[PDB]
C-alpha cells in the first residue's frame, strides 16, 4: 500500500481499510474505541512491537497491552481527544514493557467517521 506516515489526509486514504489492506503499509497502524479498545493492529506494527495482530484485537491498549502508555504524554492525549472528538498529535515515545526498549514516532489521529481513532507508529 503506497501511504506515506504524516500525509496530511491519512484518515481519508486508510477510511474503512479492511484488515489486510491495512498489512501492506510501510507503518504500523492500530485502529481503537474510544475506550481504547483494539479494532485492527497491522503486520507492520507486530514487526515493531513483537505482539501477535491477531492475539491483540479485543484487548484494550492501556489497560492490557501498553501500561507504559498509560500516561500523560500518551494515554492522556488520547483521551483527552476523543472528550473533545478530533485527536491530531505526533510525538516520540519508548515502548519498554516486556520488551527491549524501542523508540518509535507515533502520530495519533481521529479516523475520519464514527467515533475511532488511529495510532500509527515507525521507527526513529
Ligand atoms: C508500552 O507498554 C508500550 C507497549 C506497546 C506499544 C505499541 C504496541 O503496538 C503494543 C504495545
Amino acid at each position: 500500500e503506497h501511504v506515506a506516515f504524516g500525509s496530511e489526509d491519512i484518515e481519508n486514504t486508510l477510511a474503512k481499510m479492511d484488515d489486510g489492506q491495512l498489512d501492506g503499509l510501510a507503518f504500523g497502524a492500530i485502529q481503537l474505541d474510544g475506550d481504547g479498545n483494539i479494532l485492527q493492529y497491522n503486520a507492520a506494527e507486530g514487526d515493531i512491537t513483537g505482539r501477535d495482530p491477531k492475539q491483540v484485537i479485543g484487548k484494550n491498549f492501556f489497560k492490557d497491552v501498553a501500561p507504559c502508555t498509560d500516561s500523560p504524554e500518551f494515554y492522556g492525549k488520547f483521551k483527552e481527544g476523543v472528550a473533545s472528538g478530533n485527536l491530531n498529535t505526533m510525538f516520540e515515545y519508548t515502548f519498554d514493557y516486556q520488551h527491549t526498549p524501542t523508540k518509535v514516532k507515533v502520530h495519533m489521529k481521529k479516523a475520519l467517521s464514527g467515533d475511532s481513532y488511529w495510532v500509527f507508529v515507525k521507527r526513529v
